[PDB]
């Protein structure tokens, strides 16, 4: 089976949210083919050259299932998005770029954190578009750590309160990649939603976020399952 979470939003001042998430790779993503992790893992990355000792602590946890037989794979979340191939390394993952499309046993499926749906909050896609620009992250590269919090400070000043996506931007990207399933996260709202794609069925699933119970989707080869379990 292959394991789908997202929305973690790690720190170490939940220590909950830890403790569910390294029980859930004991019991559960060590005895999984593969283990996916769609964006906002972290609650925050400065960048891989100010890891403190929770994020080495984590991706050590990582490396021991991945060095089990588990496949790893993290893609980058609005919170998180500076997360860099010298982590991914560390912790023995994968980075995939947000969107990639993966086999899933047989059939092609999008995978997103989600976020680039959210259409209708403007202000926020002018700031996804400078954050996600080769230019942005080459001058965020040449900054000391100092003023990288600096700017994280700066830029820093419920579900409901998220803007959830564009209706008409899920078609529109599924029909693009090819795809009749998308899992994404960011929303906060997990379910699935069938839609048609010219003619055809499809289905948009939305992974739940940990900040007061742990999400896991677990798909095989039969059918698949999301489900709440608790933080304790």
């Amino acid at each position: 089976s292959v394991l789908f979470i997202s929305d973690l939003n790690l720190e170490a001042e939940r220590p909950d949210i830890t403790r569910a998430f390294l029980s859930f790779l004991d019991e559960r993503a060590r005895r999984a083919e593969a283990l996916y992790i769609l964006g906002d893992f972290f609650e925050a990355w400065i960048g891989d050259d100010g890891m403190d000792a929770f994020q080495r602590s984590i991706a050590q946890s990582l490396r021991q299932v991945a060095d089990g037989g588990t496949r790893i794979y993290l893609m980058h979340g609005n919170r998180d998005f500076l997360i860099g191939k010298a982590f991914c390394r560390e912790a023995g993952c994968t980075l995939l770029p947000d969107p990639s499309v993966i086999d899933l046993y047989g059939e092609p499926v999008l995978l997103m954190h989600g976020d680039s749906l959210c259409t209708r909050d403007e202000a926020y896609m002018r700031l996804r578009r400078w954050l996600r620009n080769p230019l942005t992250l080459w001058v965020l590269r040449h900054l000391p750590l100092a003023t990288r919090h600096k700017l994280a400070r700066k830029l820093r000043k419920k579900a409901v309160d998220i803007i959830d996506v564009t209706p008409e931007e899920v078609p529109r990207v599924m029909r693009g990649h090819g795809v009749r399933t998308l899992i994404h996260g960011h929303t906060h709202r997990p379910a699935e939603h069938p839609l048609d794609i010219d003619g055809q069925p499809a289905r948009r699933i939305v992974l739940g976020d940990w900040d007061r119970q742990g999400w896991a989707l677990e798909i095989d080869a039969n059918g698949h399952r999301q489900a709440p379990f608790p933080l304790l």
